[PDB]
This record gives structure tokens, sequence and C-alpha cells, in this order.
């Protein structure tokens, strides 16, 4: 399977997650958040080693609201976009909806509020891997390829300026 190899190439050095728990699940949710942070910081450190340090994320105390920044390089210019998402109650079986609010109504591949629209292959890929993928995988497999299409398009169309 080309799809299976492409997925492994992108995520194989990201720690896999284990716990099936969402925000209402008490000590199991605290454990899931340990897994989320361990997977995210390993992904960040890998990214720095690859000269591709392309995001920062923080959460609120309960880990239910996430926010931060991503950066995209086009023609050597660096573009920054604020990002945010809420954790669904049925996470991790359900994937979170990443919003880039400053691009709301600027890309056709987006919903109201700046929620990014991924391709239809993302959702079954997440579903098949539950509960192994977490927020690091959402960034690597969801937002990262979305930026690599949409940011060059919007710069060419004169919709985004540096």
């Amino acid at each position: 399977s080309m799809a299976d190899e492409a997925t492994r190439r992108v995520v194989s050095e990201i720690p896999v997650l284990k716990t099936n728990a969402g925000p209402r699940d008490r000590e199991l949710w605290v454990q899931r958040l340990k897994e989320e942070y361990q997977s995210l910081i390993r992904y960040v450190e890998n990214n720095k080693n690859a000269d591709n340090d392309w995001f920062r994320l923080e959460s609120n105390k309960e880990g239910t609201r996430w926010f931060g920044k991503c950066w995209y390089i086009h023609d050597l210019l660096k573009y920054e976009f604020d990002i945010e998402f809420d954790i669904p109650i049925t996470y991790p079986t359900t994937a979170p909806e990443i919003a880039v609010p400053e691009l709301d109504g600027k890309s056709a591949k987006m919903y109201r509020g700046g929620k990014i629209e991924l391709t239809d292959h993302f959702k079954p890929l997440w579903a098949r891997n539950v509960p192994k993928f977490g927020l690091a995988h959402l960034m690597a497999l969801g937002l990262g390829p979305w930026l690599a299409v949409e940011i060059p398009d919007l710069i060419q169309k004169g919709v985004i300026h540096h």
C-alpha cells in the first residue's frame, strides 16, 4: 500500500499514543495528556533537527483548549498564522477541528470560523489508527500538508501578504 508507506514515512519517529480517553475521563484523561505532550515535544525536537520547526502549541490547564502558532516558508519568506482547537468529548476516536482564524473566508478549503477542510482520506486514516494518533499526528498529517497547498495558492492569488 502506497498510502500505508506514505503514512509511516511521515509519522514513524513520532511516539505512538495508547490511552482511549477524552476530556471528561478524569485520571485516564490526565494519562492521555501525558502521552500527547510526550508525542508533541518529540515531534518538535525532530522538527528542529530537520530545520523544519514549524509550530508551537500550548493548552489550557485541563488540556481541552489548544492554541499556538504555525510558520510556513515560501520563496524564503516566513509567514506566521495563529491556530486554535477544542478537544471533542469523543476524542481520541473523533479528530479535533484545527482553525486558522485569520484565514477565515480566504481559502475555499475551509469552513466558517477558519476551520481547515482536509481531504476525505484524512478521516478514514485517523479512524483506522484510533487511538494511536494524537495531536502530533494531526499536525504532521493534517495541518502540515494543508499549509503546503493553501499558503502557496493564497500568496500567488494576492490574498496573503508578508
